[PDB]
């Protein structure tokens, strides 16, 4: 009965779920990268001083 | 037949879906607020200069 | 001669430079905090 | 007397101050871009 309208909708919602999580995860990585670069620049300024 | 295991799972997945969206939306607001404050400070520095 | 043009302009540039450093670190703290909230929300969704 | 201690230290503080301003704006551009990508991803999910 995996082909029922309900089981098909479950798999569609699980795919949407996964896409939302990937969106959150990709932006978590972007936040970490920008913070890493921001703190590396603060250190480069201190070193040059 | 709204009480079937499948229909119950659909409503659970829709609630999860909504929670993921709220997580994305709340952080969109946080990003906007921090950028607004960041640009307002750059202007306050320019004005004081 | 601390009232020299030299020593006076030094003091103004030092004040501006201190304000720029404070601006950089205050924004650091603000981004760190929204990243903390973001990460902890993801951790909460993940075990729910 | 541009080689005065006054005028020399002025120039160093001006260079540092310019670097701090560039740092602030470069990070502005970087955050604006990740916010752009984030917002456009949400818009894409919303019409999908």
């Amino acid at each position: 009965g995996l082909l029922s309208q309900e089981n098909t909708q479950i798999r569609d919602l699980q795919q949407e779920n996964r896409e939302l999580w990937i969106s959150l995860e990709e932006h978590q990585d972007a936040l970490e990268l920008i913070m890493s670069k921001y703190r590396k620049q603060m250190l480069q300024l201190m070193v040059a001083k």
